[PDB]
């Protein structure tokens, strides 16, 4: 269970405990490596480097960001004060912008990020993409 601003899973800030991802493989501008699976993620997640920082909110061509359906918000972000906002994720494949989808959480946080709660992937091979631009 999860608050406007707090997560109880005992309870914490997002913003102050998550998991620290540099990996610019994720970008959505990408197209190379052996495609991989974020099945492994769970909790909260920020995103720095060049592969950008933030999840795209625009859907994202296929066989991209180091993996075969790479997954985008379908939603917009959050600001500061909005809290833990509940959205959907989508991985395009065969021709289908949402072909698996996935909640995800979103917060921004102090400081000019957001953080990301990501359990997982509802398919392999799938990743959560990063917008570079
Ligand atoms: C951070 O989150 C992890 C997993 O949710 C938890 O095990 C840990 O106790 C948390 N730490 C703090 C300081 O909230
Ligand atoms: C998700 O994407 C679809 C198609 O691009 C769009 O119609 C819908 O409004 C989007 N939903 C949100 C919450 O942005
Ligand atoms: C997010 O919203 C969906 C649709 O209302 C809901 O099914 C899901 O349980 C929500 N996630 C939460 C409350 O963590």
């Amino acid at each position: 269970s999860y608050g406007l601003d707090l997560d109880c899973g005992v309870c914490f800030d997002p913003c102050q405990n998550y998991t620290l991802l540099d990996e610019p493989f994720r970008s959505t501008e990408n197209s190379a490596g052996s495609q991989g699976c974020d099945k492994n993620m769970s909790g909260w997640y920020r995103f720095v480097g060049e592969g950008g920082v933030r999840m795209s909110e625009t859907c994202v061509q296929v066989h991209r960001c180091q993996t075969d359906a790479p997954m985008w918000l379908n939603g917009t972000h959050p600001a500061l004060g909005d809290g833990i906002t509940n959205h959907t994720a989508c991985a395009h494949w065969s021709g289908n912008c949402c072909f698996w989808k996935t909640e995800v959480l979103v917060k921004a946080c102090p400081g000019g990020y957001h953080v990301y709660r990501l359990e997982g992937t509802p398919w392999c091979n799938l990743r959560y993409c990063t917008d570079p631009s």
